[PDB]
């Protein structure tokens, strides 16, 4: 991978692995979830990070994910090459904004499309704080500054408003733990898996006759090593579905999010 | 990846990921184990397969593993790319194996090797079969004819037999489920979610203050999609040595049994 000319952007290539794929024999989504992962840390890299950037070290701050937004539009098959495009954007104090840009490395066709909200929070107290500025002038450097969103459309589905799903559930999928593998290297529970926790409430039935084409996921805390979460979904509807994961126990919400799929 | 000079081995080189990695900033366990897998599947592919042979879907026969055994001797860091060797051998009617050496692509030092044992299994009935002389002159046109082993030692880790944990066991993990992640392409559990789960036992001290330096494990049944899968360990020793083994929650089913062996970092 490599930043693009003017050093506003990264791109990177990836062939699909033989475990990365499902039974289409196209990647799944946490796959390319993984992937968008690895070519925003690869990018983060090349422009001098960690994630921190030097006064947010001094601060004890770290960005987490709040949103996730992803659309695709063809999955690539098991041995194909996938071309990611990644930037970064400053969203005055409210957070950081991340983008991607999923391409055929043959035909070069856009193939799918992310977008993430990140917020600022200091790692001791778990406490949410606005982007006061340095932070904001040292993203300037590292960032285009004229607007470029990989979701351009006035009232799109990335920026709508996701409501809380009401109990009884139409599915579930209680006491999903998370092990090992998935834990990052901070030993925090990736980003991905919450993902997959999601899409296990959704039947079978679904998975084997539809296509996820959208997906957006809320993100409002953090499953630690030793907690049990319930996955609920209802249909709302193509088929839509509402989503929610919360904390076996108490109830304590995690996650929100809502799904989009068509027929094969 | 490419098939090597003579067509008898294939070499593929890999860069270390982010979420590959864990607290130590080197490749887990079962990310090694992922790319085993993987430069597996290209060698397959690359001398025309689809892992099944001609005579194989014939008889709607398949390939199972019986055994896996990895031995790490330095795990590859995040950024650094890792080069592995993998290789089929027959072993006459008993079954197929297929063994591999990582090596670091900077300095070319061996960094790692694996050797699995494959037995051939009718896909419909879930019987085991020895390999018939058909399949045995097919995959012969792969292969080197001569011995090449990556654990050639006299009494190596790789040919011991595993006992099994008797209860109590010391430590334990219950519950386990695969999730639609731990399923490949064909919806059967990717056989490195069994190593995972048998990891899930051990402590959290023993991880944070070890380096997993060999593991061993035997497969005797396969977990469905729908089966919960309890984790069981024993130690049996500066040097820990564990016995391992997974079981279906409900009736105590064996489906796995292993041995790990770990050194102070
Ligand atoms: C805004 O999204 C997120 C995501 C993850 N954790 C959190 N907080 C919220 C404040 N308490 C600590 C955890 N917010
Ligand atoms: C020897 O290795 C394995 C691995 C997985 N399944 C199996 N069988 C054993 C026979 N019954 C069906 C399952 N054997």
């Amino acid at each position: 991978g490599s930043l693009t000319e003017d050093g506003l952007s990264y791109k990177e290539k990836f062939v699909v692995r033989s475990y990365e794929v499902g039974s289409n024999k196209t990647a799944t989504v946490e796959t390319i979830a993984n992937l968008l992962q690895e070519v925003g840390c690869n990018h983060a890299q090349s422009v001098g990070f960690s994630a921190t950037t030097t006064t947010m070290r001094k601060l004890h701050l770290i960005w987490v994910t709040a949103r996730m937004h992803i659309e695709i539009y063809k999955y690539p098959a098991w041995g194909d090459v996938v071309e990611i495009e990644t930037w970064c954007q400053s969203e005055g104090r409210i957070g950081t904004r991340r983008d991607w840009i999923l391409k055929d490395s043959v035909t070069g066709e856009v193939t799918g499309r992310a977008t993430s909200k990140w917020v600022m929070m200091n790692q001791d107290t778990r406490r949410l704080q606005k982007v006061s500025d340095d932070v904001r002038d040292e993203y300037l450097v590292f960032c285009p500054q004229e607007p470029r969103l990989a979701f351009p459309e006035e009232n799109n589905r990335s920026l709508k408003k996701i409501p809380k799903l009401e109990d009884p559930a139409q599915y579930s999928m209680i006491g999903l733990k998370p092990r090992r593998a998935d834990l990052d290297m901070n030993q925090h529970v990736n980003n991905v898996t919450y993902i997959g926790w999601v899409l296990e409430s959704i039947p079978q039935e679904i998975v084997d006759t539809h296509e996820l084409q959208v997906i957006t996921l809320d993100y409002r805390r953090e499953c630690q090593q030793d907690d049990v979460v319930d996955s609920l979904t209802t249909t709302t509807s193509d088929s839509q579905f509402l989503h929610l994961l919360r904390l076996s126990g108490d109830g304590q919400e995690i996650n929100r999010g809502t799904t989009l799929w068509r027929k094969k």
